[PDB]
């Protein structure tokens, strides 16, 4: 295979280790000196060319921004089949963070502050992914990881689209995303825009401050596109700051051209949190 932005890393070079998630794996990464290196592996009937595969992972391996993860290079294993490798993330999702910090063995008590500061770390990654013309097409708490120092990246990009490029080879995945995170006019075709990741980032929000919480209590996957034809939305997350529901309630305005950018968005979260003591 033709690797011309040289993003491929010797498949000798890589030993797999225990399994994370489902899939990802931990593994272990020998550097150009004897040192190893700990690593995250991702995994993921009609298939396009490997080298567009290949040229999508080059790009984002030079995505450079706090709060977005940086791609290592893809490693080829045998029909070829290729693994992302990314830097290892020992905190792990910020979706099953929250629901542990409501343990008394798990993170302390999230304070407020931190829980909007997580939200300034997701628009600020999302902010740049928008600038570069990137759909993420799956953001939610679950696809943000915590690094070491407690800050969020935005990451799981295996489905996004860059606006305009092909995308025939991601359809049948497109079509079975959790239905609770999809923006109300993307629901009917499965057609995404920048505004869908916005309604997408308010759902987000929404997790964080409820700590973790299935979206929509009460409202089942079928029935989730009628609830929001009816106008209903995600309620009030107890102790959430009015100001801070508002942010939120604005991602998810019908007409997708009425909701705010992620700049705007970002900056409005900023002054939220300098504005607490
Ligand atoms: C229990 N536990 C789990 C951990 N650590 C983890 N768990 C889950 C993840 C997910 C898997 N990640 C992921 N981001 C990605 C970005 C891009 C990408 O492909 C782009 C190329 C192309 C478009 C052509 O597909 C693939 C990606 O996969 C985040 N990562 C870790 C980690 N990094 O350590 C600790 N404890
Ligand atoms: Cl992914
Ligand atoms: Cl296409
Ligand atoms: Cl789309
Ligand atoms: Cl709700």
């Amino acid at each position: 295979a033709m690797d011309p932005e040289d993003v491929v890393i010797d498949r000798n070079l890589l030993i797999l280790g225990k399994i994370l998630g489902e899939s990802v794996m931990e593994g272990n990464l020998k550097q150009e000196d004897g040192t190893s290196l700990k690593v995250a592996v991702k995994t993921m009937s009609s298939q396009r060319e490997i080298e567009e595969f290949l040229s999508e992972a080059a790009c984002m391996k030079d995505f450079s921004h706090p709060n977005v993860i940086r791609l290592l290079g893809v490693c080829i294993e045998m029909i070829p089949k290729p693994m992302v490798i990314l830097p290892f993330m020992k905190y792990g999702d910020l979706h099953t963070y929250l629901l542990y910090s409501r343990l008394e063995t798990g993170p302390k008590h999230i304070p407020l502050q931190t829980l909007l500061k997580f939200m300034v770390d997701i628009a600020l990654g999302m902010e740049y992914l928008s600038n570069r013309n990137f759909l993420h097409r799956d953001l939610a708490a679950r696809n943000c990881m915590l690094r070491d120092d407690m800050t969020v990246c935005v990451a799981d990009f295996g489905l996004s689209k860059k606006i305009y490029s092909g995308d025939y080879y991601r359809q049948g995945r497109i079509a079975k995303m959790p239905v609770k995170w999809i923006a109300i006019e993307s629901l009917a075709d499965r057609v995404y825009t920048s505004k869908s990741d916005v309604w997408a980032f308010g759902v987000t929000m929404w997790e964080i401050a409820t700590r973790g919480m299935t979206p929509y209590p009460g409202v089942q996957n079928h029935e989730m596109y009628d609830y929001l034809l009816h106008g209903h939305r995600l309620k009030q997350p107890e102790d959430c700051l009015d100001e801070l529901y508002e942010i939120m309630y604005s991602c998810w305005r019908t007409d997708p051209l009425d909701r705010p950018t992620f700049s705007v968005l970002r900056l409005q979260l900023e002054k939220l949190l300098e504005s607490l003591p």
